[PDB]
DNA sequence: ATCGGCTCGCGCA
DNA sequence: TGCGCGAAGCCGAT
């Protein structure tokens, strides 16, 4: 590759081969943005060294049927804006429909690709697709970490027990890896599905319409105006956070009645904005130092340790990935009698006895983003009022992935594992049902914020 | 061959 | 509200 502000350690070879005659193809998956994208940039750099065009390919899977119209519209509306952004950079974008394992392979043959580059996800499905693609192509294949500031395989070579073991290794490498971004260079070389993306959205929304979330009077639950989608909207949210919410963040990040969070998770999850970008802007901002340490810890340690978790523990969304002490503790309490037991359907409709739990579910149903403090309480009550730890993990993941705009994310699996299974936490006083897993109480919540205001806001 | 230090609830102001 | 301890398993600095 060979260039300024392009550390070679951000890229690694999935497969070696003979470089092809054709264009460099960036298989975009996790990081759906033109700016501050190390994978797009590396793909562009390979293109310059080889005197070839860079092109972006994206696969429209049947995974959308798993979630709702809320996330399909957010992603697809974002992708319509992205096609236009990429087009201004003279970068063509190709949208394939179907299975990435077969469709990426066929595209490389059909479009005569020279080099394949993709971004990094520690999720099982991306790795499965990469394995399939490797078996179907002759060309060199590179992986670039565009999501984490320090590349996941570089920060640590093993599972990290706690944030404290991770913090020294990540912080030692931050001076090297926390750096500004080069501008994306438009295409120099002339670049050689048929449906419109609007058509795809229309066909997909008709397929999802029967199962769309409705209130009892037939009126839809989802309010689409809370987070407008796309790269342009993402940046406006980051700007208002620094301007309006970062000063109060150290004091108020755990009060759900206050709108004092970044609101960046839906854009971060789809890769509509870079975490490295957000950290650069926050570092430079003159703000309360307590707020800066609190927020940088969240977007650097906690977000990037969630990738460490999924990358070194392939069963990240199961019981086995919990630490020994936690699995041992939860196992001993499997027979304990739950105070309540709710089904997925009762949980989903917000019909528990706990008005605070119900309000947290209604914030999830109506806005698509539950406040970060109540997500801890929400997941820990699923554990407390479920038949088993496995049923709890299953119900929390089902509701999180169906209804959160930021769901189906390593942060989600690491966050749920912390809450239910103690991952990256320590043991606490033993209790019935939840054992030594950290406990959170309705009364504890009453002490810390105006619980009644939150409940009133969400019926 | 031994210890300091890690993202709650509670009792106290 | 803000503070110090309790209950608690283990990592790694020494
Ligand atoms: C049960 C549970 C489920 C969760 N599910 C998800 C999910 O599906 N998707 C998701 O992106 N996050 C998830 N989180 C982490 C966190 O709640 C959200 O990222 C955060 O509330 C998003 O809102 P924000 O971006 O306004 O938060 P901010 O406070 O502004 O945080 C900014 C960023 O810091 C990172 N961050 C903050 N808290 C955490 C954390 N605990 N772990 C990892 N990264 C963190 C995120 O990237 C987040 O976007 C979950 C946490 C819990 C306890």
């Amino acid at each position: 590759p060979r260039g300024s502000h392009m550390n070679p350690k951000r890229i690694r070879a999935l497969k070696s081969g003979k470089q092809g005659d054709g264009p460099v193809v960036y298989w975009m998956s996790r990081d759906q943005r033109a700016e501050d994208n190390w994978a797009l940039l590396f793909s562009r750099a390979i293109a310059k060294e080889a005197n070839v065009p860079v092109v972006v390919v994206f696969c429209l899977t049947d995974e959308f049927l798993e979630a709702g119209i809320r996330q399909y519209e957010f992603m697809l509306k974002g992708l319509q804006e992205l096609e236009v952004s990429l087009s201004r950079k003279k970068i063509p974008s190709f949208f394939l429909r179907g299975d990435p394992g077969e469709k990426i392979s066929r595209f490389v043959k059909d479009y005569n690709a020279g080099t394949l580059v993709t971004d990094f996800s520690p999720l099982r499905i991306k790795n499965q697709w990469i394995e399939k693609v490797i078996s179907g192509i002759s060309i060199p294949f590179f992986e670039v970490d565009a999501h984490n500031v320090v590349p996941c395989w570089e920060a640590s070579q093993k599972h990290e027990y706690a944030a404290h073991t991770f913090r020294p290794k990540l912080y030692a490498l931050l001076p090297e890896f926390l750096e500004e971004f080069p501008e994306l260079e438009p295409n120099s070389v002339t670049p050689e599905m048929v449906e419109t993306l609007s058509d795809v959205l229309e066909t997909g929304v008709k397929a999802l319409l029967p199962e769309r979330a409705l209130l009892k009077n037939k009126d839809p639950l989802f309010e689409p105006w809370h987070f407008e989608p796309g790269e342009k909207a993402a940046k406006k949210v980051m700007e208002s956070f620094i301007a309006d919410r970062l000063d109060s963040y150290g004091a108020l990040r755990n009060d759900p009645t206050k709108n004092m969070l970044s609101n960046l998770s839906p854009y971060l999850h789809f890769g509509q904005i870079s975490s490295q970008r957000v950290v650069l802007e926050v570092e430079k901002a003159e703000s309360n130092p307590g707020s800066k340490k609190a927020f940088l810890d969240e977007i650097l340690i906690w977000k990037e340790i969630s990738d460490n978790f999924c990358y070194y523990n392939p069963g990240y969304d199961g019981f086995e990935s919990f630490p020994s002490w936690a699995k041992e503790s939860l196992n001993a309490h499997r027979n304990d009698v739950r105070s309540h037991i709710y089904t997925l359907e009762e949980f989903e409709a917000g019909k528990t006895h706990d008005p605070l739990w119900n309000a947290s579910q209604m914030e999830l149903l109506s806005t698509g983003k539950m406040h970060g403090y109540t997500r801890m309480y929400w997941a820990k009550k699923i554990l407390e009022w479920s038949e088993s730890p496995e049923k709890a993990l299953e119900i929390a993941i089902c509701l999180n992935d169906r209804y959160e705009l930021d769901g189906r994310d390593p942060n989600g699996y690491a966050g749920i594992a912390w809450s239910i299974g103690g991952v990256h936490d320590r043991a606490w006083g033993e209790r019935e049902v939840t054992g030594k897993i950290r406990y959170m109480s309705y009364e504890g919540c009453k002490r810390k914020f105006d619980v009644k205001l939150y409940i009133e806001k969400y019926s």
